[PDB]
């Protein structure tokens, strides 16, 4: 009945922990679920964990009245600067709950409409910037997609222009950012991050934190001071009041919110898109089929909320590429109580779980033999598709609140791509996955040949 569980290869007293000194630990994980199969033990100095990657387990362990939302190391390192925002606050402390119920309405899929205009005007300049490559130029996928998702979020988010397209180099907020992302991710490895060596990365670390602070805050309080009822993300946090508690968000809470946003906007849609499009051009039947539709849809040189609503094989496109590379690869749980997962696998209340998501991705019991094929079709019927097989976008009450947000963007961006360009493999691109926070295609490169289609 009870089993005991494998375990990778140990380090003396360091553990499994040297197994994530590399650059790619999510695709080392992976490797090893290959190897171990569903469920594995995975120690470092004081820490437990367990990795699954079957359906039949995610599906016990999506079960919210035993497991809740956990706080991997990484998202531990992460709230350095995220604090208790949506995504790195426990769902028992005071702000998660109240910041969720707030902030929902402007999520909805009703919200959409309001945030369409500004992804068009975003949406508009990608469009124009690769009109205007000329021949034999070529498009960096993921940093254009970057620059995309982040003018996005910046200007549905809070009335504020990045202006990633006049740019090679970041604003200087998100120099910072992505400096503290990658130190957070980077912390995760050191076997000791007391040694002098990290002093600098320390020292580096409280000036990005204060650099994203100091931004922040000004940008409240500049909203504040100004009264313009902007309908962006910032005035609702500035107006909302939860209605639970009765209270508002404060100050210091808006400010991990608009941070934890920033980071979603730039690393999980981008990457999403990055991959789908690295998909299609491997697939070219794939792409003619969404092309079709996109030319079959998109009637006016500006789409429509309506009209992205139509884009359903675009939208099936989009979750098949969330299925073989999802862009968050993980979230972790803990046990609410005692229980046993699986009928094989006794847990004790407080035990920590780690779903890896594209190992659950492609359990050949749940998908079948063409696992790795690319086919947007299996998405036809959600209800053939076994419960908790699917998790893009996380669990229940704790799932991606950004996720109608980052759907619409998607379909809204592949759609015009699609309408208005043709797209060549020209390097012959040998798919190369790098990870911070999320995962993204690296140096992937096409050409596109306009249709010369007017906006
Ligand atoms: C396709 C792109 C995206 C993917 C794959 C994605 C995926 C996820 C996942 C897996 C989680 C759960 C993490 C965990 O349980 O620890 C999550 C949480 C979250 N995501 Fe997303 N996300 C995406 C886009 C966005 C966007 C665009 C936003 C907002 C601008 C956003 C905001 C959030 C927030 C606030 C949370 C925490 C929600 C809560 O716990 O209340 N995400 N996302
Ligand atoms: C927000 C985007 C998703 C981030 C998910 C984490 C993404 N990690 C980045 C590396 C792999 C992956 C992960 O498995 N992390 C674990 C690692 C860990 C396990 C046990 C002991 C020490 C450290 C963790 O953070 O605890
Ligand atoms: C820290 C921000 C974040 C955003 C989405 C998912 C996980 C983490």
């Amino acid at each position: 009945t009870i089993k005991e569980m494998p375990q990778p290869k140990t380090f003396g007293e360091l553990k499994n922990l040297p197994l994530l000194n590399t650059d790619k630990p999510v695709q080392a994980l992976m490797k090893i679920a290959d190897e171990l199969g569903e469920i594995f033990k995975f120690e470092a100095p004081g820490r437990v964990t367990r990795y699954l990657s079957s359906q039949r387990l995610i599906k016990e362990a999506c079960d919210e009245s035993r497991f809740d939302k956990n706080l991997s190391q990484a998202l531990k390192f992460v709230r350095d600067f995220a604090g208790d925002g949506l995504a790195t606050s426990w769902t028992h402390e005071k702000n998660w709950k109240k910041a969720h119920n707030i902030l929902l309405p402007s999520f909805s899929q009703q919200a959409m409409k309001g945030y369409h205009a500004m992804m068009v005007d975003i949406a508009v300049q990608l469009v124009q910037k690769w009109e205007r490559l000329n021949a034999d130029e070529h498009i960096e996928v993921p940093e254009d997609m970057t620059r995309l998702t982040l003018d996005t979020i910046g200007l549905c988010g809070f009335n504020y222009r990045f202006n990633s397209f006049y740019r090679d180099q970041p604003h200087p907020f998100i120099t910072s950012m992505v400096r503290a992302l990658d130190e957070a991710m980077n912390k995760l490895q050191r076997a000791n991050p007391d040694d002098p060596a990290y002093d600098e990365n320390k020292r580096q670390f409280q000036e990005d934190i204060k650099v994203m602070n100091d931004l922040v805050d000004k940008i409240i309080a500049d909203r504040k001071a100004s009264g313009e009822q902007s309908d962006d993300l910032l005035t609702h946090m500035l107006n909302g009041k939860d209605p639970e508690t009765g209270e508002p968000l404060d100050d210091e809470n808006i400010r991990y919110q608009i941070i934890t946003f920033l980071i979603a906007g730039h690393e999980t849609t981008s990457g999403l898109l990055s991959f789908a499009l690295y998909f299609l051009v491997k697939n070219p039947h794939v792409l003619q089929k969404a092309a079709e539709e996109a030319a079959r849809v998109l009637v006016d040189p500006v789409p429509s909320y309506k009209q992205v609503k139509q884009l359903k094989y675009v939208g099936m496109v989009l979750n098949e590429a969330l299925r073989l590379w999802p862009t968050a690869p993980a979230f972790s749980l803990y046990a609410k109580e005692d229980t046993v997962l699986g009928g094989e696998y006794p847990l004790e209340k407080g035990d920590e779980l780690m779903v890896l998501i594209p190992q659950l991705h492609r359990d050949k019991t749940i998908w079948g033999d063409d696992v790795e094929e690319f086919r947007p079709e299996r998405f036809e019927n959600p209800s053939a598709i076994p419960q908790h097989a699917f998790k893009p976008h996380g669990n229940g009450q704790r799932a991606c609140i950004g996720q109608q947000f980052a759907l619409h963007e998607a379909t809204l961006v592949l759609g015009m791509m699609l309408k208005h360009f043709d797209f060549e493999d020209h390097t012959n691109y040998e798919l190369d996955i790098k990870e911070t926070l999320t995962l993204k295609p690296e140096g992937f490169v096409v050409k596109a040949k306009s249709k010369k289609i007017p906006l």
